[PDB]
């Protein structure tokens, strides 16, 4: 395919917080579908349940609202009420430590899930291997 296959350890048995080491924000999918990051651990919209659709391919869903993380045709993350092709991400190990999520739909363009230091999501085309914005650590809820 277009990418390596080093996979992170850990599993999907329990929900997780997706912590971005760039600004220290947790990925958040709000009830209205907007996606961004927050440093508030008490937020009820940062609890995410991941599930494997195929080895290395995942859905990332808000446990609070049931919404799926998805990246649209112009690279913007949004919350989807139903699972579709834009909701699948290739979950990979990075720097022998972190988890990265590449849009399956746009994998050939290397579009990643990423959070900027200010907590706003990065648009797909603005992401790339090597950035801290794409590095996540799944933490217990």
């Amino acid at each position: 395919h277009h990418h390596h296959f080093n996979l992170p350890p850990g599993n999907y048995k329990k929900p997780k917080l997706l912590y971005c080491s760039n600004g220290g924000h947790f990925l958040r999918i709000a009830p209205d579908g907007t996606v961004d990051g927050t440093r508030d651990r008490s937020d009820q919209h940062i609890q995410l349940q991941l599930s494997a659709e195929s080895v290395g391919e995942v859905y990332i869903k808000s446990t609070e609202t049931g919404q799926y993380l998805a990246m649209d045709t112009d690279g913007l993350l949004y919350g989807s009420q139903t699972p579709n092709e834009e909701c699948l991400f290739l979950e990979r190990l990075e720097e022998n430590h972190y988890n990265t999520y590449i849009s399956k739909k746009h994998a050939e363009k290397n579009w990643f899930v990423g959070l900027k230091k200010n907590g706003s999501c990065k648009r797909g085309p603005r992401t790339h291997y090597g950035q801290k914005a794409i590095l996540f650590l799944p933490l217990p809820v």
